[PDB]
């Protein structure tokens, strides 16, 4: 597990950047813009947001495996999307150095052949229901913000006060229901606006309340800033859909298992021809069998990683699309979620007050 260059203390949330030249961690030298500098700093690794943070002394917290000090560039700050691009190594002289708590996220607090889960397995997995059926999944991010897919909206499933989000149980009929406030989905998205180029697949749901956090309810966290799709790593695929795509939904949320599949095969003609735009990615199996499918779109592709020093699971896909479900050599298509990163959160920064269906470009 190669650590990611951006670390946050589990004891104190002291931050930490790797510096390159040395091999050792620097903390980072509190500022007038701590605030940003926490923001950016847990978007950087991952993480939603900073909900709060504070400056720390040396002299009474200790340099705890750290080096030395970086120093971050103010007047770039808010213009970075990069926490790496804006610091530089100093002296730090009044040894204050900052602290930040993210909102955490890829924990537990405990679809076409796959197995029935349990509870608290998936804590991020929510059901979208429009006028009482499941149309689609979605993955918590905090407890009042869902990413899901854009196609989950076409035109005659706008009306906001119709939309529900199932969150804290497995079984369809078991758990806590609450209502949308708003749907920001991508402008990017061609079909919304003839119909066409399924890239640009997502959304995010603003419930009108917040859900509690607790162990049956959790977010994931996000890929952090730059880390890509591994080839051939196994990751999870979840939802309440068809578990054939001439069946039935699944009462009891099903788990599935599949590797990412390269776009050098997945594109091929053997396979999909082209139709895998960069945004996209394929998981499956060349043989089919195991797939997600149609009512797990907007559902979570997860993958598990040990990057921030403790085990975590990411959304690094969504159920976006396919050619029917589980064929050999179809596998499932799905929005390649790192590459939103900056939409997600300028979608948060921006739309949070907003009510209906917003697009933002
Ligand atoms: N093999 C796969 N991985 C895969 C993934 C995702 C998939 N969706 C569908 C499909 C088919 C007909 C209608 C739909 C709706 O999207 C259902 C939700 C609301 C709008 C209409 N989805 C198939 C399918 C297959």
């Amino acid at each position: 597990e190669p650590l990611y260059p951006v670390q946050v203390s589990s004891a104190d949330a002291r931050l930490m950047v790797f510096d390159k030249t040395e091999g050792t961690w620097r903390l980072l030298c509190s500022s007038r813009s701590n605030a940003r500098v926490a923001g950016l700093s847990c978007e950087e690794m991952g993480f939603l947001r900073a909900l709060t943070h504070s400056e720390l002394d040396v002299r009474t917290a200790g340099a705890n495996g750290t080096s030395g000090f970086f120093c971050v560039d103010e007047g770039r700050l808010p213009h970075t999307q990069r926490l790496l691009e804006v610091i530089s190594v100093c002296d730090c002289p009044r040894g204050r150095f900052l602290a930040a708590i993210c909102q955490d996220c890829g924990r537990r607090k405990l679809i076409v052949g796959g197995r029935d889960t349990s509870l608290g397995r998936w804590p991020w997995q929510v059901s979208l229901r429009y006028d009482g059926a499941h149309l689609c999944g979605g993955s918590l991010l905090s407890g009042d913000w869902v990413l899901t897919a854009a196609h989950c909206f076409p035109e005659r499933n706008r009306v906001l006060s119709r939309w529900r989000v199932f969150a804290g149980a497995v079984a369809q009929a078991s758990g806590l229901q609450l209502g949308v406030q708003a749907v920001v989905y991508h402008g990017g998205y061609l079909p919304f606006r003839p119909n066409s180029e399924n890239s640009n697949d997502i959304a995010l749901v603003h419930l009108s309340s917040p859900l509690p956090l607790t162990e049956y309810i959790q977010p994931v966290c996000l890929p952090a800033a730059g880390q890509a799709l591994v080839d051939g790593k196994i990751c999870t695929v979840t939802g309440w859909g068809n578990t054939q795509y001439y069946g039935q939904q699944a009462g009891v949320l099903q788990e599935a298992r599949v590797p990412i599949i390269s776009n050098d095969v997945c594109n091929g003609a053997d396979f999909y021809g082209n139709q895998i735009k960069p945004k996209m990615f394929c998981a499956g199996y060349p043989e089919g069998g195991i797939d997600a499918c149609q009512g797990d779109s907007g559902g979570p592709f997860v993958c598990e990683d040990s990057i921030s020093r403790t085990p975590r699971w990411r959304l690094c896909g969504i159920v976006s699309w396919g050619t029917g479900c589980a064929l050999a050599q179809k596998p499932g298509v799905y929005t390649k979620v790192s590459d939103f990163r900056e939409w997600i959160f300028q979608a948060i920064k921006t739309h949070s007050e907003a009510s209906g269906m917003v697009t933002q470009l």
